[PDB]
């Protein structure tokens, strides 16, 4: 909520998990909601059918931040049955067995960027040169987007967390660019992600395809960049980077542990109960919105032994960083793969990587909910 | 012969030399002379015979085409080598550029075509097909194959324009050193990343073979050749399609595309000339004997319009069945990227005729301007609408 100078959780989480599992919290908007922090409460909030996303569009419902965007055609603001139809299409697209035509593009973009880091001026900022551009360049290649337009996609997303009409403006260039992009691509015989989306509209409405495309690009850039910058910074400060260099087989569990520990937001999309719901820690009333804090759930000693310790070898790691239930992250398999190949390539090409400053000098983004370091200087 | 022409039509000297003066002197831009072979039978022989040398053109007293350069005088350029070294590097190139490896790059060709036609399709009309399609398509593929950051694409393109040749100066020496340097740094970065692109395959050929200087210069050359030659031929190819209306034949009958690719290669050969061959003793060509130490220019474009080989050679016909052209050269130096090039041209036409069937020249044929200077010929723009 209030800017922290590092990636330390707010201590109000541990307090709420101990004795105030389902208490009000006042959000940046000034409105309040019940904050669920215990794993089991968050699990239930994310899986139960008795909560609605679409109800948060109603004019009286509470908001997390001040403003609009709040789009009625965004996947995150829909309920069954509409919601279910678009997800069926997305499983058909992000077929875990269609990733195979896509793995090479991920590795190629990593090799590209790690090479550039490798011959760059030390000390290098790993954010600007690696962690920020890797996911945007990946999403762009998969959407058949000219590399000349990637910086523009980055700024529109950054703008769309900037003051109302400036955010409507930037949403309007993205939607417009994307619909145009689409018109161009219809009729080519393509096999990229953008192509599979287009061809699902011949099950997706016009505005559905456009907004889904926009969201896939935004979703798959900001979160991954966040998690990866954070993950690398923890690897470097704990010295667990070296563990991955010496034992590359540990990279899978490291990815999971980074997801758990580095969950980029402390908050979550509100859920509205459509009737009185019993969660494990208590009953929450109909019409009283709940915030699921997956970040808090991820550091719950009921589930994770020694929750505040970062351990790349952690075997039991059912984190909620991809959410859960129906809104479970659509790009979960791509993201996990991006993270693995990122760590694989970087530890292979630069084993003797190390932070070029002390942790406490690194600055973190202030405001905009999502938390992450502003720069990660390294040398070797 | 490389003097200004307002279009892509051949020098009429070609028809007269083929008629009555097959192996006659020609003066080159440099001021120096060579024998100009124009008949298909002579050009074939000049390219395939083991009695001609490329390397001997490096000797300081040998004739040159251009008046001063670096990259073409480079001893480590594949085009400036004879067996056995030439053979070593070629077999490395065969183990990289195999028919199988090209079939495993296919999606990346299609994807860059897909991208760029889509942007053609949505462009403000009339769209210049050169700037939006023919120029970027192959440079962007090559760069993708070499792990080159997309921001670095125009640098590669301008450099390659300088080494091709007025725009001539001692600048085609400064360009070589910037490309060479950039590429060496690209290599440094890339060794140890474990990628599966072309540039990785070249590096893993050096490591335990290709020398450092061979690797560097070959990578630079693969970048320049895979862009400038393909770019020109494709632009030329599309322009002839549109001006003949044979574009429509391909839209209505896509199975014609392969013969169209060959006929484009034949008719649109981007050069009037070719790299000098030095005979290493007296050689009897079909049209006459050439003297030891007397250089011959093989004009593959003249050969391609020889009425002894090709009926109605000045007619462009996408249905003409297999008649070996020489646009890829012949013999030992036969173009190493030939199969990527044919594939790039086949996909460009497959994609572009599918997306924009009713494409048409936005201007009169004769209104188009052609690149001046350079050893390649090609139109500056190809404006179109639909
Ligand atoms: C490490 C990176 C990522 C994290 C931490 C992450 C996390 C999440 C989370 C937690 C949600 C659910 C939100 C909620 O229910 O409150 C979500 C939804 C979503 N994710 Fe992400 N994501 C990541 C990467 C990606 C990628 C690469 C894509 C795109 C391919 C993507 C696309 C989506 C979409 C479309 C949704 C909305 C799904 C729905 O509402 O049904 N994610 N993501
Ligand atoms: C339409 C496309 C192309 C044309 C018209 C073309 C033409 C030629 C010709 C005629 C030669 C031989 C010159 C001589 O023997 O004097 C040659 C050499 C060569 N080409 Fe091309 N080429 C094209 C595309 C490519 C591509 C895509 C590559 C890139 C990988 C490439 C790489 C090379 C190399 C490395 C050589 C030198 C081989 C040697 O000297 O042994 N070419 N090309
Ligand atoms: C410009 C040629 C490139 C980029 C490559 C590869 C293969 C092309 C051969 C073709 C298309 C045939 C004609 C070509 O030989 C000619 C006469 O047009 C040219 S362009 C001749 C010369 N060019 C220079 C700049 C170089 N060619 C070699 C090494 S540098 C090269 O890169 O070939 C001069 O040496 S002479």
């Amino acid at each position: 909520f209030t800017p922290r100078p590092d990636g330390s959780p707010p201590p109000e989480f541990a307090e709420r998990r101990a004795g105030a599992p389902l208490a009000p919290v006042t959000m940046p908007s000034g409105d309040e909601a019940t904050l669920a922090v215990r794993y089991a409460d968050v699990h239930e909030v994310l899986t139960s059918p008795d909560f609605s996303r679409a109800a948060l569009l109603a004019p009286e419902a509470p908001r997390i931040l001040p403003g609009e965007e709040e789009d009625p055609n965004a996947l995150t603001n829909m309920d069954p049955p509409r919601h279910t139809r678009i997800r069926r299409v997305l499983a058909g697209i992000f077929s875990p067995r269609h990733v195979k035509e896509w793995h090479p593009r991920v590795a190629a973009m990593t090799d590209e960027l790690v090479g550039a880091v490798a011959t760059g001026e030390r000390p290098v900022d790993l954010v600007e040169t690696f962690t920020l551009p890797l996911p945007i360049q990946i999403m762009c290649e998969l959407m058949g987007v000219p590399a000349a337009d990637r910086r523009k996609f980055q700024l529109w997303t950054d703008m769309i967390i900037f003051t109302a009409e400036e955010r409507i403006g930037a949403a309007g260039e993205f939607t417009g660019y994307v619909s145009e992009l689409i018109e161009g691509r219809r009729g080519t015989g393509g096999d990229a992600l953008i192509d599979a989306l287009i061809e699902a509209h011949e099950r997706l409405s016009e505005a559905e395809l456009v907004h889904l495309t926009v969201m896939l690009i935004m979703a798959g850039y900001e979160t991954t960049a966040g998690v990866l910058a954070r993950g690398l910074l923890t690897l470097l400060t704990t010295g667990q980077y070296r563990t991955l260099v010496e034992e590359p087989a540990v990279i899978p569990t490291a990815v999971e542990e980074i997801l758990r520990y580095e969950a980029p937001s402390d908050g979550g999309l509100l859920r509205m109960p459509t009737k009185d719901v019993r969660l494990p820690s208590g009953v929450v009333g109909e019409g009283q919105a709940v915030m699921p804090s997956m970040a808090a759930a991820n550091r719950d000693p009921e589930v994770f032994t020694d929750p505040e310790t970062f351990d790349v070898r952690r075997a039991k790691c059912p984190h909620l960083t991809f959410g859960q239930g129906a809104h479970y992250c659509a790009g979960a398999n791509l993201a996990r793969h991006e993270l693995q190949v990122a760590l694989e390539t970087l530890t292979r090409r630069l084993p003797d990587l190390r932070l070029a400053v002390e942790p406490t000098e690194i600055e973190w983004r202030k405001g905009l909910l999502l938390r992450g370091p502003l720069t990660v200087p390294v040398t070797w």
